[PDB]
């Protein structure tokens, strides 16, 4: 896939792709919960997913926000200070949005790929919170408001490393 990256001041990377997913990935279907961003997140990282696996991942999450909000410039424009933020994301069943990729992204230092759907099995843009290939990130894909996990077609393990 070829990509046109764009470097944002937002603090990761933006490119317009037009891509059939399956061409790629397989789409590994997650829960359709609010929870389904850490679902996703969870299955690139863990190759024995649990059920409750997001939540090792949602608990990283509030804490790699107080460890890097003051320095993430994609916080500026959620008009919310750090105490309001963590008493929304922390609720249960609550849904996960890019700014959590980031704060995750920075604390495991893992890159992730957010591919955007815009009709059926097909993206127009593409996200990088991070600097490595393709093959060696997370990649996720983001349905409205789901979220499921992508894994390479030609890959045997669905966790990455
Ligand atoms: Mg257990």
């Amino acid at each position: 896939v070829n990509f046109d990256w764009h470097l944002l001041l937002n603090g990761y990377y933006y490119s317009p792709v037009d891509l059939e997913v399956e061409d790629i990935f397989e789409i590994v279907n997650q829960p359709m919960d609010g929870n389904c961003l850490y679902h996703s997140l969870a299955c690139g990282m863990i190759e024995e997913q649990q059920p409750d696996s997001y939540k090792l991942i949602k608990e990283q999450v509030r804490e790699a926000a107080g460890l890097f909000w003051d320095t993430t410039e994609e916080t500026k424009t959620t008009g919310e200070d750090l105490n309001g933020y963590l008493a929304r994301i922390m609720k249960p069943n609550e849904w996960g949005s890019s700014l959590e990729v980031n704060f995750f992204s920075q604390k495991a230092k893992v890159t992730v790929y957010i591919w955007h759907e815009d009709a059926s099995k097909h993206c127009d843009y593409v996200v990088r919170y991070g600097e490595d290939p393709m093959l060696e990130s997370i990649n996720i894909m983001h349905r409205r408001n789901h979220y499921d996990y992508l894994k390479p077609r030609g890959n045997q393990r669905t966790a990455v490393v």
